[PDB]
């Protein structure tokens, strides 16, 4: 195959949160095939950032989710042409979020290219004042609709003094080439910051994303 | 314990879909503490439906939910005094649906009195052309909240021919007495239609749901 056991990538993701401008560099690896990845990266422009490091965090890796053999992997079908995704983040505080990302591969190594463009953040809610403390686990519903895989999950920050703050995300996965369609699923996520310098222009991710069908049906 | 192992429940349902007024009545069963149970509906006013029954499935049993004894169960804590529940249903074709049930017990029997509230469904669309096919089995994200417990559900609706017609769920529990609240936690759902009559004026339904901690965690 072309994705092989163990992987590595590249990020570069640049875009603005209520008008600051910012840019970073991920370096990344894991093994695909048991959804296991982790990620290092670098606010290369305009850090400190004035805002919550967890809006970026899920913008930061498709092919490294285990897909179990009778549910067909869109993603990791895609290569070596690869994909594009278009997330959309509604927060209860009215924020909007709109992410595009660009993936292709180059020998062992995914590139990932994102622009971000968040938005209508409170200037006193916990992303501005950097009150979050990172994404409950969570788990994405996913259908096959006119060749595009379609994302949708009901995800939510833990806020510093207990409580949450909530997101629904809507993503929808455009392989480059026609593949074999998957049924209706889901995929199960925990995405931690496992490191991070004082003020979050050095970051490590941990991410593990594992496929599977209804648990009740 | 208040709720005992087999229990019956009655449902007393009201409203109307595109200016349509119908009334339902149903009989239903199960073991609350399994997560088990089935319903028999009768359409008692307004019948033939010109209206997909599936929007009506959903509101026709929360305490019939199997929860492990380390998540706190916020339906079956509230009783005797029982609870409430409000539910905003946004459709992808821009119908919605506000929902409102009051629920109480009676010895071994639940009441349920609900009023239905739905419309803006598009002529042609699969609800007023009967095209739908069931609910897909679905999982319920839900967290605690000044005494409430909230729910989002990401649901679809099979199509005739093979789609999918998208549904949010929005549905606020609330208790009429303070209760333990539980953690960040799921609920997965199978909603079946059993049985029914050529013009779904009798319909028979089995619902499986059973409570979680994340699979990813
Ligand atoms: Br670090
Ligand atoms: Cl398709
Ligand atoms: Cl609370």
């Amino acid at each position: 195959s072309v994705i092989a056991k163990q992987m590595t990538y590249k990020v570069y993701m640049s875009g603005t949160v209520n008008g600051h401008y910012f840019e970073v560099e991920g370096d990344g690896k894991g093994k695909p095939y048991e959804g296991e990845q982790t990620v290092k990266l670098t606010v290369t422009k305009g850090g400190p950032l004035p805002f919550a490091w967890d809006i970026l965090s899920p913008q930061c890796s498709i092919p490294f989710t285990k897909y179990p053999e009778d549910i067909p992997d869109y993603v990791k079908q895609s290569f070596p042409e690869g994909y594009t995704w278009e997330r959309i983040m509604n927060f209860e505080d009215g924020a909007v979020c709109t992410v595009s990302n660009d993936s292709s591969i180059q020998g062992n190594c995914f590139i990932y290219h994102v622009k971000f463009s968040g938005l209508n953040f409170p200037p006193n809610g916990p992303v501005m004042q950097k009150k979050t403390q990172g994404w409950e686990p969570n788990t994405e519903r996913l259908f096959a609709r006119d060749g595009m895989l379609l994302g949708n999950n009901f995800m939510a920050l833990k806020l510093e003094g207990g409580g949450h703050y909530l997101c629904e995300f809507k993503t929808t996965y455009k392989a480059k080439k026609p593949v074999k369609m998957p049924g209706y699923h889901y995929v199960d996520r925990k995405l931690d910051v496992t490191n991070h310098n004082k003020d979050y222009t050095s970051v490590e991710q941990c991410e593990i994303s594992i496929a599977r069908k209804p648990v009740v049906a």
